[PDB]
Formats: C-alpha cells, sequence, structure tokens
C-alpha cells in the first residue's frame, strides 16, 4: 500500500545518525514563508521512521523530520502544544496559535518541496537538511 495526499511543503531535516532525539530549534523552529501571516506562523515538526533496502529485508535510516502547519498532515487533529511522540510544536513571534491556515498539505504531482531556510536559527546538530537553492 502507498500512502498519498499530505505531503509536507517543505524538505525534510534529517538526523545524522539512529536513536536521534527530537530537533531542538534556535530561534522559532518555524520555517522561512514570507506567504503566511504571522499570526499563522506555527506548525509542528513530525517525526518519520525511515528505511532502506537490506538484504535481509529492509534496514533502519536515520529519522526524518517533516514540517505542517497547524491543524494540517498527519497530526492535523492535534491542538498547537498536545503531547505526542514523535510531535514538537514550533511558532513564531506574533503568532496566535489558535489560528488556521488553509495552506493545506503538497500534491508533489503538482509542486516541488520548498528549501527549507531559518533566518532566525535552526535545528540542532543532530540534524542536518539537503541543499536547494531558493
Amino acid at each position: 500500500h502507498m500512502s498519498s495526499g499530505n505531503a509536507s511543503w517543505f524538505q525534510a531535516i534529517k538526523a545524522k545518525k539512529l536513536n536521534t532525539p527530537p530537533p531542538k530549534f534556535e530561534g522559532s523552529g518555524v520555517p522561512d514563508n514570507e506567504n503566511i501571516k504571522p499570526s499563522q506562523q506555527h506548525g509542528y515538526w513530525r517525526r518519520q521512521a525511515r528505511f532502506k533496502p537490506g538484504k535481509g529485508g529492509r534496514c533502519p535510516v536515520p529519522d526524518a523530520w517533516y514540517f505542517y502547519y497547524t491543524g494540517t498532515g498527519p497530526a492535523a487533529d492535534l491542538n498547537w502544544g498536545d503531547t505526542q511522540d514523535g510531535i514538537v510544536w514550533v511558532a513564531a513571534k506574533g503568532a496566535d496559535t489558535k489560528s488556521r491556515s488553509n495552506q493545506g498539505t503538497r500534491d508533489p504531482d503538482k509542486f516541488d518541496q520548498y528549501p527549507l531556510r531559518f533566518s532566525d536559527g535552526g535545528p540542532d546538530g543532530n540534524f542536518r537538511w539537503d541543499f536547494i537553492p531558493l
């Protein structure tokens, strides 16, 4: 079965190794995006276990975490701040975490992922992400 629909608007951040704790952010941890009202500058990072083909089956690869605006994505059911394993909540100064964007999710058939930029900091050194030009 192939899951389809709620892909993140942004590229993933990726743990450098196995058994890595959730990302911590310098600054807000909300990805750069000029096309969002400041009131709606809030969301969550969600962990996705990754795998790679193996001889014995498929082998673990370090986790990826994907960003979703609050009330969208695999954890659309959650309110900002709700406790859930594999969910880290983020919000910028000026954000009203009750507000809901219509950003929805990305259709990979129509739109490529946005490059990730954090002008106010970014995730800790446990994490990395691929270079994509703006």
